[PDB]
């Protein structure tokens, strides 16, 4: 079944800093994790936004984190025989 092992915690940083959040899912068979901002999937760009798998963390990065990235990021970790979500905060600055 999907359980959280490590859930990503809240982060208030500066403009264009380089953001990271650190899902951690056990279950099986897999749980497929899916991230997301105020119910918006949060999808991968060329190199603006990733998301990876890297010795059994699911990780979430903005490299380069702009205003538009603000709000309240989810994480859902899911398989054949559940659904396990939660919840975080993310507020980037200006000047």
């Amino acid at each position: 079944f999907p359980k959280f092992e490590s859930k990503p915690q809240s982060q208030e940083v500066k403009e264009n800093q380089t953001v990271k959040f650190r899902c951690e899912v056990s279950g099986i068979p897999k749980p497929e994790v899916a991230w997301f901002l105020e119910g918006t999937p949060v999808r991968r760009q060329e190199g603006s936004i990733e998301v990876y798998e890297d010795a059994g963390s699911h990780y979430l990065c903005l490299l380069k984190a702009r205003t538009r990235d603000s709000g309240t990021y989810s994480c859902t970790a899911s398989n054949a025989q559940g659904q396990l979500s939660c919840s975080w905060t993310l507020q980037v600055e200006r000047l």
